[PDB]
């Protein structure tokens, strides 16, 4: 199912967090 598209987008969420 959509488990590709959603994963680059919770880890642009924790980058712009403390990274």
């Amino acid at each position: 199912d959509i488990f590709g598209a959603i994963w680059p987008l919770a880890l642009g969420a924790l980058k712009n967090l403390i990274k």
